[PDB]
């Protein structure tokens, strides 16, 4: 039996994919995860014992962003191996990506949490390969199912580009993108590009690669072969529309503490 249901915090969540937890963990009806240190446990009794004893109330690593009730922690795989391995096992339940089976040490993990008086509760994350030879600025991105459809995905995508900008570099998500990844990236890219029009220049200003700018402007019919072709009025009409709305949660540069 594979792991098919997890309990984490106040949520139970069904699996979407196989994840390589040790076999005896799959055998039980539920896998129980500490929401703060991501330890995985086999029994409600071991879970309850852990909850009473664990001192963690947020992710490890460095808190690098806080705005309203959300915060981001930067977690280097080399520095917090066990945590990042636990994270990857969790994530693999909802992602089919090869990096989830690989060493965590070559990666950095950006953990998104909602903060309240009880703690900083994980809602999603993205991973990033240090010094990616393919210029990938995200490897994996995930919003845990109970938190989906609230704008956290597009926040994580935006955050990944805010780092690329500060690194003075373009980047793209590791391909192939899942269908849900495609929808999310296209939405973000569309908004950013239209605000900027209200290609190498756009690429330099946004850290979005020219290829991803070209494919996005193609969908907006704002490019000829590549040359951008749109009026200010056309751009304003799109930004007025319900199809190219601003992300509900955006990254504020004056709430970030980060250098390359
Ligand atoms: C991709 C993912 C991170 C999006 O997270 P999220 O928090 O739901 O994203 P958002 O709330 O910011 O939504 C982004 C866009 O995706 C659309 N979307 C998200 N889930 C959708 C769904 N199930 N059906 C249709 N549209 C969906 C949203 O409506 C939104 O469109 P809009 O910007 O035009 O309004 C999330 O679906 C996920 O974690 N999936 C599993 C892992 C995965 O596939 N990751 C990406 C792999 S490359
Ligand atoms: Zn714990």
């Amino acid at each position: 039996k594979y792991v098919d249901k997890i309990h984490i915090g106040n949520y139970e969540i069904d699996a979407w994919y196989f994840s390589p937890f040790p076999e005896d963990y799959g055998k039980q009806p539920k896998l129980w995860l500490c929401e703060y240190c991501l330890k995985y446990m086999k029994y409600e009794k071991s879970y309850r014992f852990h909850l009473g004893q664990c001192q963690w109330r947020q992710p490890p690593g460095k808190e690098i962003y806080r705005k309203s009730n959300i915060s981001v922690h930067e977690v280097d795989g080399k520095d917090h191996k066990i945590y990042c391995q636990n994270l990857c096992l969790l994530a693999k339940l909802f992602l089919d990506h090869r990096t989830l089976y690989f060493d965590v040490e070559p990666f950095v993990f950006y953990i998104l949490t909602e903060v309240d008086r009880q703690g900083a509760h994980i809602v999603g994350y993205f991973s990033k390969e240090k010094e990616s030879p393919d210029g990938n600025n995200v490897a994996c991105i995930l919003t845990l199912p109970p938190y989906q459809r609230r704008g956290y995905g597009k926040f994580l995508i935006a955050f990944s580009y805010e780092l690329s900008k500060l690194e003075s570099t373009v980047g793209s998500p590791e391909k192939p993108l899942s269908d849900l990844g495609k929808l999310s990236y296209r939405s973000y890219w569309s908004w950013v590009l239209l605000e900027n029009l209200r290609i190498k220049d756009l690429s330099q200003m946004t850290s979005i690669t020219q290829n991803d700018i070209i494919s996005t402007l193609q969908s907006l019919n704002m490019v000829k072969y590549h040359v951008i072709c749109v009026t200010p009025k056309l751009v304003e009409e799109h930004l007025k529309s319900a199809q190219y709305k601003k992300p509900p949660i955006t990254v504020d540069s004056v709430c970030l503490k980060w250098a390359p």
